[PDB]
Parts: C-alpha cells; sequence; structure tokens
C-alpha cells in the first residue's frame, strides 16, 4: 500500500514515497565520477531515510533493466558506467519486494493510465531528457520484451550521416536530439550555454539557438512518424525536461504536418512531469505482484 | 477446410486453393493501366474458376486493408490507384466469408508458424518486393493495429535527404531499399536495365551495380537494428524476390555486424517464398473464424 519509488537517471536520481501521491520527495545529484561507489552509497542513503515506511520498493531506471542488472546501452548517459547491480545494491538494505524497469517505460505506464482506454489503445510516451528514450503500449499492455529492451527508441536511425552515438551506433535519434546532443553543439559555440540557455536564445530568435532546437524537434517528428505507421499508434504524450520546454512541443507538431496526414497523431504534454517514472514504478511493480 | 486464397500485389496478384497445401496455382499480370477496370475483372475470372472449391475466401493484399477497403500508402505500387474496395468486389461473386489482411503481414503469420513458440516471441518478416513492407508478431500475437497499418516498416525513415517516397514522406526505406527503387536508378544508367539484371552485374563485381545493392542492403540493416532495439526482436526472415535475391541476405549481415552487437538478430530466408502471402492470409483468415 505504501511503496517507495526510486528514478534513476543521468542526471536525475528521484525518490519518493507513494501512498496514492508522491511525498518525502528527494532528488539527489546522479553522480558524474567515481559513479559505481557513488551509487552504492545513495542506494544506501536513501533506503536508510525511509526504512519501515514502505511495504515494496520500485525502480524506474535509465538503460536496460534485465534480472536486477541495469545495462546502460549508452554509457555516457552514466558517467562512464557501462553496467550496475541495481536490485543487488538495493537488497543489501530491505527485505521488502524489490520490482524494476526502465525509466521511459515507467513514465509511459504512468501516463497511460490517464486515456480513454478504449480510444488509445497504442500508445507511446516519448522522453527528450538526458538522452531520448520511449515506451510502447500495444493493445493497452505495456510492451518490455524478454530482455527489458522495448521502447528503446532513442536509437533508431535519425540520419545515417550523422554523428556517432554514445551506444557505438551511427545516427542514432539521441545523438542529434537529446539534451546531450544539444549541449554537445552549444558548448563549443563562441558564446557557450547550456541546454535551458539554448531554449531561452532561441526564444529570443539568436539563429544558432534555433537551428539547434529545431534539427531536435525536426528528428523527434520523424520519430512519430516512424511509430505511428509502424505500430498504429493512437496518441504519444511527450515528457521530459526538453520535451516539456515551452514551444519545443510546438514546434514538434509543426514539423510533424510536413507528413502526409496518415503520419499524423494525437500529441499532449506528458501530464505528470518529473514525477512520471516514480509514479509509473509505482504502479507498474504493484501491479505485476498480484 | 478448403480456402481460395489470393495474394494481391504490385507485380504479382496470385491465385490459389489452399486445401492445407497449395494447389491450382495462378498469377495474373498486376494490371499498371486502366487498373480500376482490370482489377475488377480479374477478382470475377478468379473467382469463377474456382465456384464451389472453396468454403472461404483469405485475401493478402499490398496495401492498407481496413473494413474491406484497400488504402494505398503508396499509390505508385497499384498504377495509380489510391483506393480500391476490396471486399466488395469479391462478395459480387460468392456467398462465402472473407478475410482480408496486408501482404507483408500474412506473410509474417506464414512464416511465424515455422518457429519455435517459447525461444522466439517477438518475431517480423521482412519482404523486401515491389516496395518494402513487414509485420510485427510480439507475444506470439500478430499485430494489425485498429487501422490495419502496424508494420508499414517500409516508410519509416531511412535518409533524411534521400529520395521522395511515392507515399509523401521524404527518406522511406522502401525509397532507397525496394525494387522500385533499385529500378529507379538502373534504367536511367548509360546501359539500361531492370533489377534481375542489377543482381547479376553485381556477382560480376560491376562497380555500379554493386553501389546500388549495397545502398539497398546498407538501409534495411539499418530497419533490422530499429525494430531490434525498439521491440526486441529475436527473429527476422526477410521474403520477396529483392529478399530472396542470391547474396542479398548474406550483405545485410554483413552490414549488420558493423552494429553493437546489442543491435544484432537473427536472421533468416522466408521459407514459404512467392506462397506466404497466400498460406499466411488462409491460415490468418481462418484462426479468426474461431
Ligand atoms: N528546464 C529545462 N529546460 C530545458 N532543458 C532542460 C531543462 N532542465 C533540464 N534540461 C536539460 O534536459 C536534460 C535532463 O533531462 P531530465 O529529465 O531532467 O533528466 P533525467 O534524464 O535524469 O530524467 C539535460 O540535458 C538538461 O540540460
Ligand atoms: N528473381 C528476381 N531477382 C531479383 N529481383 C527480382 C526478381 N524477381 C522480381 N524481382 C524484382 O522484385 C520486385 C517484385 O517483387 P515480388 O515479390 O515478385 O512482387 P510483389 O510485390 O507483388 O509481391 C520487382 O521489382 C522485381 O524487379
Ligand atoms: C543508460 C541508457 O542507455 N539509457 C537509455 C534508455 O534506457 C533511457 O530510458 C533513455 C532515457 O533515460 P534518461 O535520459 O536518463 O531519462 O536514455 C538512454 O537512451
Ligand atoms: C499499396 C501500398 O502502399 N503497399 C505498402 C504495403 O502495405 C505493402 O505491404 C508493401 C509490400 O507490398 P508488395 O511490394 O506489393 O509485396 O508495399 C507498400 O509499402
Ligand atoms: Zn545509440
Ligand atoms: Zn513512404
Amino acid at each position: 500500500m505504501r511503496c517507495l519509488a526510486l528514478d534513476i537517471g543521468g542526471t536525475k536520481i528521484a525518490a519518493a514515497i507513494v501512498k496514492n501521491e508522491i511525498e518525502q520527495r528527494q532528488q539527489i545529484h546522479t553522480p558524474r565520477e567515481n559513479v559505481v561507489e557513488g551509487m552504492h552509497q545513495a542506494l544506501g542513503k536513501l533506503l536508510a531515510d525511509y526504512e519501515g515506511q514502505f511495504d515494496y520498493v520500485a525502480v524506474a531506471s535509465t538503460g536496460i533493466i534485465n534480472n536486477g542488472i541495469l545495462s546502460a546501452l549508452n554509457p555516457k548517459n552514466l558517467g562512464g558506467l557501462a553496467e550496475f547491480p541495481l536490485k543487488a545494491s538495493i537488497a543489501k538494505h530491505t527485505d521488502k519486494p524489490i520490482g524494476l524497469l526502465n525509466d521511459a517505460q515507467a513514465a509511459t505506464y504512468a501516463e497511460y493510465q490517464l486515456q480513454n482506454f478504449e480510444q488509445v489503445s497504442n500508445f507511446v510516451f516519448i522522453t527528450v531528457s538526458t538522452g531520448v528514450g520511449g515506451g510502447i503500449v500495444l493493445n493497452q499492455i505495456l510492451q518490455t520484451g524478454s530482455r527489458g529492451i522495448a521502447g528503446h527508441i532513442g536509437h533508431t536511425l535519425a540520419d545515417p550521416n550523422g554523428a556517432i552515438c554514445g551506444c557505438g551506433r551511427r545516427g542514432c535519434v539521441e545523438a542529434i536530439a537529446s539534451g546531450r546532443a544539444i549541449e554537445a553543439v552549444s558548448s563549443q559555440w563562441e558564446d557557450p550555454c547550456d541546454p535551458k540557455e539554448v531554449f531561452e536564445r532561441f526564444r529570443k530568435n539568436d539563429e544558432k539557438a534555433t537551428a539547434l532546437v529545431e534539427r531536435s524537434a525536426k528528428a523527434i517528428a520523424n520519430l512519430i512518424a516512424d511509430l505511428v505507421i509502424s505500430l498504429d499508434i493512437q496518441k504519444i504524450a511527450i515528457g521530459g525536461s526538453v520535451g516539456l520546454a515551452e514551444g519545443y512541443l510546438s514546434l514538434v507538431e509543426k514539423y510533424l504536418q510536413d507528413f502526409p496526414s496518415i503520419y499524423c497523431c494525437e500529441i499532449e504534454t506528458a501530464k505528470f512531469g518529473q514525477d512520471a517514472g516514480l509514479i509509473g514504478a509505482a504502479y507498474w511493480v504493484k501491479d505485476v505482484l498480484l
């Protein structure tokens, strides 16, 4: 009835109790150097700050999540960490059941619970956050796949002539549209800035920042097209701090109406924010303990 | 128990009885001019050549198939035909039940019946034929989607700087890897030839034909990668006359091993050939009459 939720990410490693709402939120510095020891200690402190306060642990986590292990498809999103015994480290601190699930899959399970269930049977949530991640609901069932890969739509093809992605594959969507991909360009400018800063020189109509935010949305627009015509998607919410940025969804919708109408789809802002992973894992774990 | 199967395509409009094997095959000229009248008359003749010989009709057909209508996503694959009352025209000639299904979805349902069902739960068949088509089995269930679009993987993104596709979208996989896409290049040569001819100047190591068959496989290789990492696919058979061409699958497998191993997948030749659509529709219709 009472859940300890963790949203492990590249930037955000959240934690919260989910009674039926979020409460007692925390938000640690997801470590970017000495990360193997750093994540053991963070999982230790957070597990201590809540002992006896929960009946199960629900972990939404960046990376492929499979038999308790976190395999980082893109190690650049984890300070270099290729792998991590996620469930084990957590079990060193509590006896309660522990469910684990990719972070984007957890959000898509959250956002899907706000949808008219027989108007919308195929659904996709797209986070444009640190990287680019997704989860795929088909016939109301969240897809995870036999290895927990299903949903890793940020490493589908964006441009066969584009940047090498941190995963080793050329031209991924993540390598072109992600917060990381934006920052790789905006740091090397004569007038450097971080992603949030790119979004405001964008609104002031700086050529450079607009060309860069457009490159990202046009790629996300193409991702949605691929999704619509491959799986017959009926609605797409997009989350993440770049996705939820102001004026971005409009730029996606704009680039999406260059496509034959058949590729179009209803797109909405994620209605759960930085708390979609927590809430998703909390409900998704609970519903596969029944 | 006795089925009249039709495989409607861009080049091939087949027909056959499926008792439990194919028999009495036919193979008409899929008309490329005056096609609306042409397809009514072909559906008339074939329905007459078999009256009383079947208990139901099963139609595998190129195009989105939805409430009896064939909507051509790419009208160039149908001699211009944007739409066709497929089921209606067939009902003008028999009282028996009539099931309809996209052609690539029908093949993927065939080929999937030859698979170890709990070694392989996510499966994809890719036809590299006139165009590029697919069907997606997830958790042993063939995906069609609420509008029969699911599987139209030939109109996912291949190159955002490539040819406009006959569907209206820039850079589709079909526009780069299909038999049509090959022929559009090999006709305009100083020494023109058809696709089959491209595959033999290829084997004799003609620069031009190799550059062209490589462009197609490298794109199919990228499609498989997208499929593996999006949906956690476990095996992929590829059919169609370009797919089944000799030395092509090897070129796909070759370009696929440039990818991080996580993107790799077991790939096999389709083991049903020009009869996968017929057999697929025949079994798939029968199993959704129970
Ligand atoms: N308010 C914001 N506006 C635009 N970009 C942001 C904003 N906040 C964070 N970002 C960028 O988004 C990325 C982090 O996304 P976020 O969802 O917060 O992290 P996580 O991947 O852990 O879920 C970073 O690249 C960051 O620069
Ligand atoms: N033996 C072959 N070898 C190479 N290419 C072929 C061969 N036969 C047909 N093609 C080409 O494949 C395309 C037709 O594929 P096919 O599966 O026969 O038709 P359909 O789309 O109706 O199922 C055409 O472009 C044709 O040029
Ligand atoms: C470590 C890793 O390879 N993660 C991949 C996904 O599994 C993840 O869901 C996505 C978004 O995660 P986020 O950006 O941290 O929110 O980023 C990456 O593509
Ligand atoms: C008319 C039309 O838009 N058809 C599309 C698909 O539905 C079809 O399955 C695929 C392969 O069909 P084939 O090449 O005729 O075998 O080609 C096209 O992309
Ligand atoms: Zn990648
Ligand atoms: Zn197309």
